[PDB]
RNA sequence: AAAAAAAAU
């Protein structure tokens, strides 16, 4: 639980293919960077305020000090000079104006550029020398911009409604590769809170065209409440604020202790002070005020407009997002473009501060030779066995019919819609194309449901399941109908899943009222699944040597919450196909990341693949999503040893080889064709199953990027996957097909998926959970005992 | 919730 392998060889499985990345080749000096430390004091203004204080301060202290030197800043405590300053070694103290602060600067380091030239090459990576360059590069738009993490926006007109907005911008960030140092450029967008007075806000929020009242009810102050809390709020009448809490008392009412001359303290309403102190009559006194600081400071809201350059944290709702997907979707080649013009404009051979520390960047994107892998042969079952062969990560099952299909004979519809609208002939149209499909699928339904009712309510759910389960003997499954977004799903998934262990599928109304057969054929593909079914296989003979013995495949990932716990969920094969997951899952503390009860969930994985299986996996692959590089050496560390711990709790010489692989679908690296006939689809990305471990990739390491999904919309996300451990000495031929094979076993979809399905099975699960959340939390998300033999996710 | 992809005082 160390370090990660090496490179162990280079993939050469696959036809070559032409590719550019948005990676720019950095042309980098063998010179020293010298590293000063800077005491600002106080030492909590944002790092904006440092460096505004550090900008002054250059200019300052030019005479005496910095010269004509062009110095780099952090925004924190690490300052940069391409030239040492006539400081040596001694600290000295200064001064500065906007309103005083008293900022030391102190020489700390060498940052040895040559030490970063030989790492490159081998030798064998300083990561200061790589902050440093990122701290030279970010310097000139931390000052332009607005800096989001690694990426900045500015404003342009772009509403998303609720107070949101859109933000168009770039991700920029220096990334080592062999041989080179490399310029990471993408383009970029967020949502911000739109800048406009808090009673616009508050419109936008509860949905008014104008303001013109009466107090909020509880519900209209908690819907508000929840949009503004924590938010940030100017006053009208300079100053910043902190929006804690919005009070239950409108303003003509709210009161706080005022000290008068005297120096008693009484109660005073926030509406009398304002006339009082500020000679303003309150236009809204009914509405209440804004809670800031900490405890007893209110504003009304008629005085506060929302700070501007605030990012979105919280959770879109349905239709924000899709606006925000259809405002930021862009083809490949549109998005190679929008990229070439940044490049023009941001125009980084001519920045000051690169200048200055003699670094060239490159405005070609990076020739990259791709590998477009094989895809497996998809085997079905039924009559004819049909062999389906994936063309563009996409096949389908005309002609074909299920590995194993269940045949369903007992099975009741829960109609919640209103038969208003979801009529009997709906029920009985949708019920006979439903069989059509389904016969043809080889997972035939006969007979007519045994039971078919209407309901309403999400209290009527249990009783109407305790009745089903209780005089239907042999029932299979319950196909439940909802009317768009409703709290029922949750209910219906946590009665099914955690209490009474029944199969459920849930069906949208409309999608009744109006039947395809590819939508029909999408909605068996889950429920055979669910059944115990299985749909498909890959080609056996089509596999990988690693299948010639026992082995389990495991998919871990952990989902925060939009004060909520974290929900980790990690997935594991129960065959030899593989195509069947047991799920296991956990509440875990508030945005922790790493899987803090791994060990006994990969150990009850471990048992339930021996009672399936009558094997002990000899290898055992993790496939660890959600995890950022700077958090690497941690969650390897407790993880690693977590999954070994499990196989030394079962069994003291038990001990199978654990490769360890982090999959990323969350970075800015693009790939598009150099030639136009590879291109696919409208959208012009790259085809499915072009893979990457060359020339961008880590200089040592064993990492590689994989574009396993066909590009629909958009420009593909390709995955990329970092081998942090091997046990099992895999090729990196071997191991890319692998993972580009199981991304074939995802039973939702007759399409190869963007990750491999025991990755994509923990998402499904961890978010299967939160609707099961409506010590006991733990309970809440535990899962009853014959749902478990059964992909209940799917 | 048929489904993948796509922004993310
Ligand atoms: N029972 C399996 C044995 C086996 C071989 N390789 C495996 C890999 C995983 C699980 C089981 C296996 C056959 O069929
Ligand atoms: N305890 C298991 C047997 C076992 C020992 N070591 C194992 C390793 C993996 C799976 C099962 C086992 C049964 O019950």
């Amino acid at each position: 639980a160390f370090k990660p392998p090496p490179r162990p060889d280079f993939g050469t499985s696959g036809r070559t293919i032409k590719l550019q990345a948005n990676f720019f080749e950095m042309d980098i000096p063998k010179i020293d960077i010298y590293h000063y430390e800077l005491d600002i004091k106080p030492e909590k203004c944002p790092r904006r305020v440092n460096r505004e204080i550090v900008e002054h301060m250059v200019q300052h202290f030019k005479t005496q000090i910095f010269g004509d030197r062009k110095p780099v800043f952090d925004g924190r405590k690490n300052l940069y000079t391409a030239m040492p300053l006539p400081i040596g070694r001694d600290k000295v103290e200064l001064e500065v104006t906007l309103r005083i602060f008293k900022v030391s600067i102190k020489w700390v380091s060498c940052v040895s550029l040559q030490a970063l030239h030989d790492a490159l090459s081998g030798r064998l990576v300083p990561f200061e020398t790589i902050q440093a360059l990122d701290v030279v590069m970010r310097h000139l738009p931390s000052m332009r911009y607005t800096p989001v993490g690694r990426s900045f926006f500015t404003a342009s007109s772009n509403p998303l409604g609720g107070g949101r907005e859109v933000w168009f911008g770039f991700h920029q960030s220096v990334r080592p590769s062999l041989w080179k140092m490399m310029l990471n450029i993408d383009v970029s967008a967020t949502a911000f809170y739109k800048a406009q007075p808090v009673i616009e806000f508050v419109c936008e929020v509860l949905d008014f065209k104008s303001i013109e009242q009466k107090p909020l009810t509880d519900s209209q102050r908690v819907k508000f409440t929840k949009e503004i809390k924590g938010l940030k709020v100017e006053i009208t009448h300079k100053r910043k604020y902190r929006v804690c809490n919005v009070t239950r008392r409108p303003a003509s009412h709210q009161t706080f202790p005022l000290q008068q001359e005297s120096g008693q303290t009484v109660e005073c309403t926030v509406a009398q002070y304002f006339k009082d102190r500020h000679k303003l009559v309150l236009r809204y006194p009914h509405l209440p005020c804004l809670q800031v600081g900490q405890e007893h400071t209110y504003l009304p809201l008629e005085v506060c407009n929302i700070v501007a350059g605030q990012r979105c944290i919280k959770k879109l709702t349905d239709n924000q997002t899709s606006t925000m997907i259809r405002a930021t979707a862009r083809s490949a080649p549109d998005r190679q473009e929008e990229i070439s013009k940044l490049m023009r404009s941001a125009d980084f051979n001519t920045d000051p501060y690169v200048r200055e520390f003699g670094i060239m960047v490159k405005d070609e994107m990076t020739d990259v030779t791709g590998r477009v892998l094989q895809p497996p042969s998809i085997l079905y079952g039924g009559r004819n066995k049909a062999i389906a062969t994936p063309v563009q990560g996409v096949w389908d099952m005309r002609n074909k019919q299920f590995h194993t299909g269940i045949e369903i004979k007992v099975w009741a519809i829960a109609c919640f819609a209103p038969q208003r609208q979801c009529t009997e002939v709906h029920l009985k149209s949708f019920t006979e194309q439903l069989r059509k499909i389904s016969r043809d699928a080889g997972m035939p339904i006969q007979g007519q449901p045994c039971f078919c009712k209407y309901a309403q309510g999400a209290d009527s759910v249990e009783p109407m399941f305790r009745h089903l389960k209780n005089t239907y003997a042999g029932l299979q499954l319950v196909v439940v109908i909802l009317p768009g977004k409703t709290p029922v799903y949750a209910e219906v998934k946590r009665v099914g899943d955690t209490v009474l262990g029944m199969a459920t599928q849930c069906v949208q109304m409309k999608n009744v009222q109006r039947t395809t057969p590819q939508t029909l054929s999408n909605l068996c593909l889950k429920i055979n699944v669910k059944l115990g079914g299985v749909n498909n296989i890959l080609l056996p003979q089509g596999r990988p040597p690693v299948f010639q013995q026992p082995v389990i495949f495991l998919g871990a990932d952990v989902t925060h919450p939009p004060k909520k716990p974290s929900i980790a969920a990690v997935v594991g094969s129960m065959d030899a196909h593989p195509n069947r997951y047991c799920a296991t899952v956990r509440v875990q503390q508030h945005r922790q990341e790493i899987i803090q009860d791994l060990a006994a969930m990969v150990r009850e994985l471990l048992i339930q693949f021996y009672k399936s299986t009558r094997f002990k996996p000899t290898r055992i692959i993790f496939y660890r999503d959600g995890v950022s590089e700077g958090q690497f050496q941690q969650v390897l560390h407790h993880e690693l040893l977590a999954i070994r711990e499990a196989c030394i709790k079962l069994e003291k010489d038990y001990q199978p080889g654990i490769t360890f692989i982090v999959v990323q679908k969350r970075h800015h690296t693009r790939l598009f064709c150099t030639d136009k006939n590879e291109r696919v689809g409208k959208s012009g990305n790259i085809p499915a199953g072009t893979t990457v471990d060359t020339k961008i990739t880590h200089p040592t390491e064993f990492d590689f990027y994989l574009c396993s999904h066909a590009g629909i919309q958009g420009t593909s996300r390709p995955s990329h996957y970092h081998v942090l451990w091997d046990d099992n000495r895999f090729s990196s031929d071997e191991l890319q097909i692998l993972t580009y094979q199981l991304c074939h076993t995802y039973v939702r979809c007759t399409r190869s998926v963007s990750i491999p399905a025991p990755a994509y099975y923990a998402h499904l699960v961890a978010f299967r959970a939160r609707y099961h959340l409506v010590q006991a939390l733990a309970k809440a998300v535990q899962v009853h005992q014959d749902t478990l033999r059964t992909m209940y996710f799917a």
